[PDB]
């Protein structure tokens, strides 16, 4: 009832992304101990036979499908239905997708610029360490 | 105004609070360079006579004023009013303000789910990757 709710927030967060980047590291680890070995391209299709067992492996461990229902139960048990039913309303609006799908970029903007202010204060902080240690 | 907006947004979110860590982290590294030599209690001063200078050092690079600034902009490029009223609305309301409190914990708590059910798939792939180097 609100599970239906749950699982409209998971379809609408794209929660079955959240693999994504596991998924196509295990690509990347074997196109690794293929271009390791002896790499003929002839033999790309090797490569590729190797590379598509590994996707019906990593559909058995964390699928969409595994890990789905684990899902929902977090979220019914941490918000309530009318609370579930805001959370859908919000993530259906425009400003829901744009907001989904920005703030990423844009939190690894705001760190990526907060990191690069920051090096101005690492050498004299070293020089106050140094300073310290002589006393 | 549009600004007042995303101004309101970033003090709704606490984006003000990101850089507690950087600040912790520092005095974290001189209690501990004031025990990588001899260890005493009457000179707990020195530490902190030199904690108050490794502060406004902070402040000066990465203090709140020195980001807010440059950061507003970036909402309210990349949001418009009427957008940043809306998120406004949402982290205003009691939704808004839970959600902005359990979501690392949930974000967390579905990777450790996911990457428990990762393991029962490393040999299974380990097995394919040799298969492939007797190939
Ligand atoms: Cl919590």
């Amino acid at each position: 009832d609100s599970a239906s709710q749950a699982e409209q927030f998971l379809k609408l967060v794209h929660a079955d992304k959240l693999t994504v980047p596991v998924y196509a590291q295990v690509q990347q680890m074997l196109a690794q101990r293929f271009a390791q070995a002896k790499a003929p391209e002839s033999k790309k299709a090797v490569l590729e036979r190797y590379q598509a067992k590994a996707n019906a492996e990593l559909d058995r461990a964390i699928g969409w499908d595994k890990i789905k229902p684990e899902l929902i139960k977090l979220y019914t048990t941490n918000f309530t239905e009318s609370e579930l039913k805001d959370l859908n309303a919000f993530y259906q609006s425009p400003l829901g997708k744009k907001v989904l799908e920005k703030m990423p970029r844009l939190t690894a903007e705001s760190a990526q610029l907060t990191q690069a202010k920051l090096q101005g204060a690492v050498e004299p902080v070293n020089k106050l360490m140094a300073d310290m240690d002589k006393e």
